[PDB]
This record gives structure tokens, C-alpha cells and sequence, in this order.
């Protein structure tokens, strides 16, 4: 069986083709802005322009046509509405034209499920992107949230901090570079709030201490990361200990960060359990993860009626029953 | 319609008879324990000997007969194997003898659900008994667990501490009374471990400092209570903040404690939300909670097959699809 | 905090002690009436003689003293003058002797409000007792009356009918039992007159047809009940439809009747809304309902001056600004 | 004291100047459409164009200037938002320019209160306009609703019926003309639903029987009115009987209708109580009623802060506390 997956919850439009065991195609195009941040109306146009090229390109790279495709899958949410609607219309178009089944896929679940194409069985998952930050795990038939940002994503937080320091886009690796040179740990607001995560307090304080001049730049970068990431490890560890699972996965654009990986590996080694990060192309926002989850769903008898394919800008992870596990 | 409910997960055998909106009968008999603590065999013997008398008493106060009953509900778990087995045999026997359908009820869920009989819509529930301690709330089709004891129930901890102080059964109210006179906090191990609760460390330390003769009992009683209850409140508050639920309920045998009630009201009042405790007889282990949940289940179409009524000594709260909410 | 509440609007003297979430004590003593019916003087004598014993009993079960009480609440009206006067004198005396603030409580409001102690948010309430029959609900800062008896309470009507049939006190349950065997509706005067209720016409007609010897008692009992209760349901349903409130509560001595409960569940179930009846002891005239409302009032800053505690034999439900909701 | 009142909840823009006892000015301009019905965006423009002329004209007819005006009052709601906002901006403009007090006035209350300038003390009021239909009375400190349309106003209902019959705008008096010639009463759906009014069922049936050809036109007109008006009388009578008030007033554009007046007078005479209809210029939508209610409010110490003058498109009558009665 083959599945076509279209992803566009955010800036990236991604089209991907997979079967059960292998990825046949995985093609990308992220919206590049000079100023950064979220622009929902621009991405929608972006996704509409690139729909035909990437779609034509993915089918080619896999050496297949739409009649070989068994199911069409799309990122239903969560995310920016105008982009979700572009994705959904194109997906609905194809199901009507080729009379193929169509499934609505949860972006967040897709991020964790893709690891299961790589011999990971039942992990606690840490999803960290620009605007998403979530520790999730399968418990009682659904992917439950064990901790999430109450405001801004870790990725976006590292961006604001970078532009404040004058650093050039992309902010991610630039703050990571500096961090590796810092040698004084300066105290900053803790990012764990009850069960969840908060980066707003931490972010604005880190900026206030930067503006004071009293500290070395590298030292603040080091501290800003450590605190943010220590919080991510703690919530992840809380989940591991609670669920008694023996695998941890790290996913999302921010999985790039080596210091993050490192801290999670330290934690996973103490407890003596598996730590897996998928290849970067199935880590960042991509269509293959959508196609893959989409395919499992379909193989388990899930097929959406048109009425059921409305976009869900605020899609909760615990809304989808995981009948295919 | 009517439902008959049998509770016997521990030392209480409870028999209740309830309709959708009234409790027709709620009767009790408890095994006496001189030394205190858990005794699986004697409990099963207790329940066996008391089944017929208590059932006769129930039907009497309810002023009804087994023919008027529409469904038979029993506490399927979690609890002490041998006592569960006596409850399930008694419930199965009734089911055949009077050609009545049967439902197996989760003891913890029942404790929370019973509050819905009188108005509560969708609570975060703190269940605290002898050996149980859980914060649980409905989310994604199931009652999920937000924090629980990793070792011993708060009830049994307070009881060990009381037996240590040479206090006459029952421990709770006596320790509660000494705590009111306390005017100095003496530091003891925090009882929050990650997401969950732990009371062993706290209990052994509290005992150690008692034996030193260095401190006033009242200070130690107050310090034991403040540490343990603050733990309970924090875990509850964590769930409240995360689920954004606008009501908290306090259930279990340990709900008798006014200091815990007070600490919870402060937490709920500061958040501008509501706090409820069901009447004492519906709060402690009882058959009416089993009957009420049983009845809600049956009306939603849940009716057990005999092999589905195998006891579940370690029944997980999240195993049950709450299809009747 | 604690509140002590005295009820004595009719033949029951009720004394309750309640905190915000538990009923510490709920005690009763009722004047015996051979012939049945209303006797203002003997009731005032009853309440005078029983005040001290019942108060002593209450403080005992509650396990507290008058010094631990924060506020004294009493049933100010509506009810029988001489009995109200005994209640208010007793409550005023306590207020000075123990330097406690005092609140006057509306008996009908209390009946509804008590359901809020255990979870009910904003009901349409049907209050049905001996001489009271009202549909009332919170709207525009007050409990407004949507329909009420123009003559006699449903309780007393059922009782007159029972004494007529030569039935041994109490009437309600006996007429209820005969009604269950009824299989023919015999037409009787509709009890809805405009917005309000009327039971005289119905009662005299039912008596007339009984005396004719032409009909089975069971048919007449059933017909009396169906006519009167259908009236009650319609007026309640009218308020439900108009206020668009999503919960109905049934309170008063007459709530014991299962046929009325059933008829109300049908009405509430067809509208997809909720129906509750408080436990029996909080349903009938009692002191705990007075205490609970009293306490909610005091916490909102209502504290009476002595001249504000003049009895109100004809206390209107809408006189009270419900500032504590 | 003098008050300026601006009215524009609907099609009419009305400016009026009153003192306590007399109306100094009362000027109008209703939006005239050929097709009828509600057009919110057009009326807003209408009200903005006519603001200056009518305002200039009213001040002239009263022989006064804005510095003589003590308070500015405006129809805050209920009604069509875009028109309400035009009214409110102009009102806010003047309070800021002349630093005079400003009150927000309820259109519906204003309709009933104006009668009190004419020696009516405490009436049950029937407000019938195009889109409003409400029986209201002062009870427990507020104007409470005793019955209201659940769909369309009686005025608008008589309009749809008129255009279906081909009759020329205004539909009101034309259907009244025909009605007076009908002599067969044809059965049509009753317009009382529980506590309230519904004209939709009745309206569409009346049309279906017109389209059948089986009946005389005049006879349907007679019946359509009788049924609609019989319903209005019944709800009004229900209120009278319940509140025990001895005055009834009839207000709104539809007060024009003589048959309506007549039916209400028949009812008011049987019960032997006062029936008053104010002069047509204070009956239909006008500013003088706004100014008058506005003035009483002010005299009783009500003065709005700017924050409190937001338009209320869905203003409930029982939201305004009547502290000036």
C-alpha cells in the first residue's frame, strides 16, 4: 500500500510518499522571511503556489502516479488556519478526482508516529518546533499530553532572543554557537510551571539582563539555553518515570540542537532506556510523517467522509483515538 | 430504573441501591482490625459471612426486592484479590438467580462519579483513602491519572504514624486534633516526586524525629499533615491548571480531614473555582457509588458478559471508556 | 467557617450546622398531628420546648460549641407567625449571648440554594411542600417566581384526599402506592390557571367522585396524581424553556414521591438537560439548608441589624437580592 | 431639569427633549423602504445623515440650547448594532463637548416608562412593534418579562402576511381593513407556546391556507389577526392576574391597531382595571421616551462613565435595576 501525505500546518509545505516500511519521496519548501515570526496569510499563498510543483516532483522522485496511491493524507491541524485550508482543499480535490480514501492527520501525532517506521515501539515523545512544545505519550488509547508550552514555542523563543542580540536568521544554531562558549551559569526564571512549560517569563528576563550590559553575551546564551532545555528534560523525565516507558524520542525542527540531544541522552542513560532521534528530514515539518501516520490509520479502517475533513486549527492530540497501535 | 451495587475492595462491604436521582439504601459493615492494616483473607471471610445479612438489610431500607432491580453493579477493582472474588461471585450469583444484567465497576471512577449524582459536571478529583491516593479527571474519553502514590496511601501513612505515637484506632482524627495545636513547622521530606506522590520517606523521617524526643508531638503532627497535604494540593492544582476544569472534588475515607478540606478551598478560592465534598456516606467506600456508576453505564448500553467480570486487582483508572458522560 | 441554622416555619424545628462544604449536623423534631393540618400555636409551643434539647443535640453530633460558630442563620419566613417568632427570639438570644452576627434566611430560597452545596450551578427549582408550591429560578439578581399555588400546597391537597379516603397518616406514600395500581385515567379539573397553580377545584372534584362509589380508589389516586403533577411539570417546563437553564431541581417534603420524580426526568430527558434531587434530609424542612444559605450570605457581607430580623410571615422570594451567587 | 434623548434601535431616528412633566420637543424620521424588512447598514447611514438636522430641529422646537440640557440620553439597546453605534457616538460626542452627564437607556423600558408621565403608576405593559413583542412589568426591583416572541415581532409578522397577499406598504392598517370585513373564523396554530409567544408556525400556515384558494381573503385576515391578538391578550392577562397590578398599557408602533386596543379593553374591563395607551408620538419609536426615562435615571443619581456606554445589541430588560421607581 502507498500513501500520499501533504503537510502545511506552518511555514513548510511538505509532500511525501511512503509505503509501510519505506519512504519513496519526501519533498520540501519552507517560507523564508527576513524578519522572522508567524505570517498566516503569506504561507497560505506559498502553499497554493507550490502545491503543483512539489506534488509533481514527489510523484516523480517515487516513480509513481496518483492511481498507484491508495490513500491521501493531509495535516488537518493544529496550526495556522489559512494554510490548513489550502492543504485540505488540495487533498479533497484529489480524493474526488481519483475517488481514493482520505484521512485527516494530527501534525503532532504524526511527528511521534514516524519514529515507529524505525523500530521504536512505544516512546515518550518530545516535540519541539517554532510554535509547538509538547511532551506526549500513548496512554489509555490516546496520545496524552504530559507537558506543553503555555505561551510560545521553544523555537520561536530562541528566535526572539537571537534578534534581540542582533544575530542573523536562522536564530537557532547562532544562539547554540554562542552557548558553547559561555562558562558562567547566570540564574534565570525556571521554565517549568506546575505540569507545563512557560518561556515568556524566562525570555523577557534574559533580554533585560542582556540590556543591562553587566554580563558576557556568551554566558547569557549558555544560561538561556540550559534553563529552557533543563525544563524540557524535566517534563520529559516526569513522563518517562510516570508511564514507565523505556523509549524517548526527540522530534520537530528544534531536534537539530545538539545540546538538547545531549541533555536528553544524559537523562536516558541514567535510567538506562532508549533515545532515538529520526533523520532530520522526518524530524522537521514534512509530508512523509503525514503519509505514514495517514497510512496506518487507513490500514486500520479509518476513512474520512468529506464532512469530517474540516480544518482543526486547534486540534488536540487526545481527540484522536489510536486504534492502529 | 434501579441498580444494586456491591462494594468490597477492602475492609468495607458496602451495599447500595440507587435510582438515577435518589439513594434508596446505603448500608455498611466493616472488618474490625485491632493492630490496623491490610488483611486480604479475613476481609474475604468478612464479606462472605456478611453478604446475605447486609443484602437483606439493604432491600429492607430501600423497601424493594431483587426483582425490582434493573442491573447489578459490583466493585471489580482495584483492591484485595480474595475480597474482590467474594464480591464478584455474590454479584454473579444474583445475576443468574434473578435474570439481571451485570456491570463491573471501577472503584476509583465510582468515587469521583458519585459526585455527579448531585450536580458536579466535570471535576478534577482527589481520591484519598487508606491505600489509594490519586488525582484523576476526565479527558480524552477516559479518567486520566495526573499524579498518584508510588508507595503507600495517605490514609495508611497517617495510620502508621498514629500507631507509632501509641494512638487508639482510628488514627486520622486523633492526629488531626494534635495538629491543630501545632505552632512550629519542622522540615520533613517533600512528598512530590515528579508527577507523582511519595509518602514513605516522609513517614520514616517523621517517625525518626518523634523517637528523638526532641520535639512536641503537636508540631510533628502538624508538620506531617502540612507536608503531605501540600503535596496533595500541588498535584491537584497542577491538574486544575492543565485541564482548565472549573471544579475540584475531594473523595475517599480521608476526606473526613478538615485541614485538607481547608487547604483545598484556599487553592480553589484563589483560582476562582468551585470545590465540593460529597456527604460522608457517599465519600467513604460504599455500595451506592458502585450502584450509581453501574446504572449510568447500563443506560449507555454497557452490559457485561460473564468472562468480562473477572476481578481486576490492579484495575487501571484509564482502562474504562467513559461513554456515558 | 461554620454557620448554625434554625428552621421552624411550620411543624418541623430543624437545627443544622454547616461549613462551606460539609454538613456537620442536621437534627429534627416534628410536632405530631393526629387529625393532620396546620396548628400555629401548638407549633410555637413545640419549638419553644424543643429549642434547647435540639440545639444541645446538634452541637453534639457536630462535635462543636457555640463559640466555634461564625454566624447564626434562622428561617425568617414565610411560615406560621407564632412559630417564626419563637425561632427568631431563640436566634437573637444566641446572637447576643455569644456575640455572633445574625442573618435572616428565606425558607424557599434556602430549599433551592442547598442544592448548590453539592454541585448544582443555576437550577429551575420546583419547591413542593405541605403548604408551599412554587417554581422559582435566579434571574435579574433575584429568585423570580414563575408559577405558584393560588390556594393550597400540593402536600396538603394530597393529605386532605388521604384523610378523606380514611388513610392513616402520613397520606402521601399511601396515595402514591394506590396510584401505581391505577389503570384508568378519570378526568379531573386542570390545575394550571394562567401562570399559576390551583388545587382546590381538583381536590373537591376528586373527593366528589370518590364519594359516588362509582370508581376504583386506585384509578382516582392515579388520576389525582397525574393531573396535579402534570400541572407541576408544565409550569416547571415553562420556566425551563423561558430561562434556558440547563438544570432542574426538585425540593420540599413532597419530593419523596417517585412518580413526580419520574415525570420530571422524562421532561428533563426530552430536553437533554439535567435533573437533581438533594438527599432526603436536605430536601425536607431542615436547619442545614438555613445554615448553608446563611453562610453564603455572611461571606458576601450580609450581616443583619436587630430590626432587620423582624419575622416575615409572607416573605416574598423576590425580596432578597441574591448578591452571593 | 431638561434631558435630550436620541432614539435609533431600528428604522426610526428620534430626537426628543423633555422635562419632568412635559415634552418640549419630539421629532422623527423613519427609514422608508419599498420592499420592507430589516436593513441594518442602511439605517446606520440614515441615522448619521439625520443626526444634525433633527438635533437642530428639536432644540428649536423646544426653544433651548445644549447648555440648557442637563443630561444626554440614548437608546443603548436592544436593536441593530450599526444603528445603535451611530446613536451612541453622537451621544458621547455631546457629553464630551458640553461635559454633561450621559445615561444609557433601555428601549423597552423607555416604551413602558413614558406612560408614567401620564398618571399611570405601576402597569403591566404590552410592547408590540415590528421586531419586538414583550409583556413586561416591574417586579422585585426590575422590569421582568412575562412573555415574548420566540421568533419574529407581531409587526413584522403582519408585514410578511401582507406582502404575500400583494397588499401595499405599510402592511399594518391594510390587513386591519380586510380583517374588519371577515366573518368566518378559520382555525390557525395558536401563538402561545408555554410562557411565551410564537408567530412563525401561525404565519406560514396562514400563508399555506391563502395559497390553497379554499377561503375568502377577508376571512383569513380576520382569523390571522384574532389568533395573533388573542395570544397577546392571554399573555398580558396572565401577567395581570399574577402580578395583581391594576393597570395595563399598550405601547409600540403596533398600538395603532384598533382591534388590538379593543380586545385588551374587553379584558381590562372584565377585571375592572385601567387601560391606557399613550399618544401615538410617544407610542411609536421616539426620542422623548428615551429622554424621559433617561432623566428619571439621572435624577436618581445614575450617570454613566464612557466605559459603560458600549452598545448592547441584545440588552435584556431585567439587567437594568429600577432604582428610580
Amino acid at each position: 500500500m502507498l500513501a500520499l501525505g501533504i503537510e502545511g500546518t506552518a511555514h513548510t509545505l511538505g509532500i511525501g510518499i511512503v509505503s509501510e516500511d519505506k519512504v519513496l519521496a519526501n519533498v520540501f519548501d519552507t517560507l523564508t522571511t527576513e524578519k522572522g515570526g508567524i505570517h498566516p496569510k503569506e504561507a497560505a499563498e506559498h502553499h497554493a503556489r507550490l502545491m503543483k510543483p512539489l506534488l509533481r516532483k514527489a510523484l516523480s522522485e517515487a516513480g509513481v502516479s496518483l492511481d498507484d496511491i491508495d490513500v491521501i493524507a493531509f495535516s488537518q491541524g493544529p496550526g495556522l488556519g489559512p494554510a490548513l485550508r489550502v492543504v485540505a482543499t488540495a487533498a479533497r480535490a484529489l480524493a474526488v478526482k481519483y475517488r481514493k480514501p482520505i484521512v485527516g492527520v494530527n501534525h503532532c501525532i504524526a511527528h511521534v508516529e514516524i519514529t515507529k517506521m524505525f523500530g521504536v515501539k512505544d516512546p515518550v515523545g518530545l516535540y519541539v518546533s517554532g510554535g509547538n512544545t509538547q511532551v506526549l505519550a500513548l496512554e489509555g488509547g490516546r496520545y496524552r499530553v504530559f507537558g506543553e508550552t503555555l505561551d510560545i514555542g521553544i523555537g520561536n523563543a530562541i528566535d526572539v532572543f537571537a534578534r534581540e542580540l542582533g544575530l542573523g536568521f536562522p536564530g537557532g544554531p547562532k544562539v547554540e554557537k554562542l552557548a558553547e562558549k559561555g562558562e558562567k551559569y547566570i540564574e534565570l526564571p525556571y521554565a517549568v510551571k506546575g505540569m507545563d512549560l512557560s518561556f515568556s517569563g524566562l525570555l523577557t528576563e534574559a533580554i533585560r539582563k542582556y540590556r543591562s550590559g553587566k554580563y558576557r553575551v556568551e554566558d547569557l546564551a549558555y544560561s538561556f539555553q540550559e534553563t529552557a532545555f533543563a525544563a524540557l528534560v524535566e517534563v520529559t523525565e516526569r513522563a518517562v518515570a510516570h508511564t514507565e516507558k523505556d523509549e524517548v524520542v526527540l522530534v520537530g525542527g528544534v531536534a537539530a540542537n545538539n545540546r538538547l540531544r545531549e541533555m536528553l541522552r544524559i537523562m536516558t542513560e541514567d535510567r538506562g532506556i532508549k533515545f532515538f532521534v529520526p533523520p532530520y528530514d522526518l524530524c522537521r515539518d514534512n509530508g512523509a510523517m503525514i503519509a505514514y501516520t495517514g497510512l496506518r490509520m487507513y490500514k486500520a479502517g479509518i476513512s474520512f467522509r468529506l464532512e469530517e475533513t474540516i480544518v482543526k486549527q486547534k486540534f488536540r492530540t487526545d481527540e484522536v483515538e489510536i486504534v492502529w497501535h
